[PDB]
């Protein structure tokens, strides 16, 4: 399986985590040179023609993180808990992963991308939409061990590599209690935690 | 099984379509007046607290229109084109769904929204995210009859919800010749599409 990924991007981070909690070995490619010029063309035609992160699985190509996430799960996952074949379970996790996607992805990116690459001036109002995204993950939290149901599951890992990164970029996550609760004991728990995503918070440190 | 639902509602009809698909059949519960003064608190405990569409499937409550699809697909589906069990096939409608929500329905009411509801004045920028969105489903579906597979799926059901709705509104899709090919094919094909679909885009006719 080869993985086209960027180590800093979160969703790129998700699915590196997936594969690390299902111990899926992976050939991890860098797609950082592959917009650079005078690149041959047969090259290019390698490169992943949509977004990053995307995984070549014997010739299946597939992008979209948290598809990639539940594809890997399915295909390669010994036991049932990080994506419950339960339906119901099941669907509260595909829930989770849109929320991921479309409230605290949706905010991180909102806010950083314009500051952190195009040197952009900050937007209170792009700002306090992480805190509103986060007041609902910290909803969703409140009395509850993990994200999406009573074990770790896919959506731990997707917002984990968003979660992380905000507190990486120094976000002050302590008003969310649940989130601080959640955050400081899934990190112990995500097999490879360390090498598949602090390792690559290290551009957002600094 | 409740269904709590606003009848122009896109997510809304691509639920009611997905019921229709699967031979379903819901208690469909108007959620009009649910944010009117002196509404009995006793009322107010069974709205949805989160957003709409949300089913209650004997106790089990689910919001998330896509999550509520697959859901329904597995848990009552009598067959396996709509929601493929076959991995690589369900991870490309499980991929064309993440897409319909962050591009096209985003697309959809960053623009239409302002417009119908706070009779707000056109923003041209946000015009062309509909075309730029149009334009990559249109790629999906070039030299393809449906938009995730080799049959209609999940994902036709949740993009029609959005592309009737641009029609309705007097949307030209002519130039995106595989979004009309695909929308002219797919109304037939869809059970109910006039009762479930086709009804609830009045407002937006008008």
């Amino acid at each position: 399986m080869d993985f086209y990924q960027l180590p800093g991007s979160p969703p790129c981070r998700a699915v590196a985590l997936t594969a690390a909690a299902l111990d899926i070995e992976m050939n991890f490619k860098q797609v950082n040179l592959m917009n650079g010029e005078h690149l041959k063309p047969e090259f290019l035609k390698i490169n992943p023609q949509h977004t990053i992160p995307t995984i070549d699985d014997n010739g299946f190509r597939l992008w979209e993180s948290r598809a990639i996430m539940t594809y890997l799960a399915d295909q390669y996952g010994k036991n049932d808990t990080l994506y419950p074949k339960d339906l119901k379970k099941r669907a509260i996790v595909n829930q989770r992963l849109y929320f991921d996607m479309s409230s605290l992805y949706k905010s991180f990116m909102d806010y950083y991308y314009p500051i952190i690459f195009m040197k952009a001036v900050k937007d209170q109002a792009k700002y306090e939409n992480i805190g509103t995204a986060l007041s609902f993950l910290d909803k969703f939290l409140e009395g509850e061990n993990y994200v999406a149901g009573k074990n770790m599951t896919l959506a731990d890992l997707s917002i984990v590599s968003t979660v992380s990164t905000l507190e990486a970029l120094d976000y002050d996550l302590s008003k969310y209690k649940n989130v601080t609760r959640w955050f400081a004991k899934i990190k112990p728990e995500i097999p490879k935690y360390e090498e598949y995503n602090n390792a690559g918070l290290k551009m957002f440190k600094e």
